[PDB]
């Protein structure tokens, strides 16, 4: 339960190095067993960081009128998201 959330932030930071969109995104919200991948869905939200910035993103505030994003997939607790966005 721990991993997971944690597993949720590395995805987050993932989708941030894969991007070419201007911002760093940030988790808004984490919606709702052998080792098998784990069934992720949340929220991501733009952030007032550029893209290529070491500050990790929960340092960085919500930018207002910043596009949001529903993300869907797996994470391993030791990528596979697509998110879109929120209309």
């Amino acid at each position: 339960a721990l991993s997971y959330r944690e597993a949720v932030l590395r995805a987050v930071d993932r989708l941030n190095e894969q991007s070419s969109e201007a911002n760093l995104y940030r988790l808004l919200e984490l919606d709702q067993d052998p080792g098998t991948p784990k069934p992720v869905s949340f929220t991501v939200k733009e952030t007032v960081x550029p893209r290529p910035t070491r500050q990790p993103p929960e340092l960085x505030d919500f930018k207002e009128n910043g596009r949001v994003k529903q993300x869907v997939g797996t994470v391993t607790l030791d990528l596979d998201i697509t998110x879109n966005e929120v209309q």
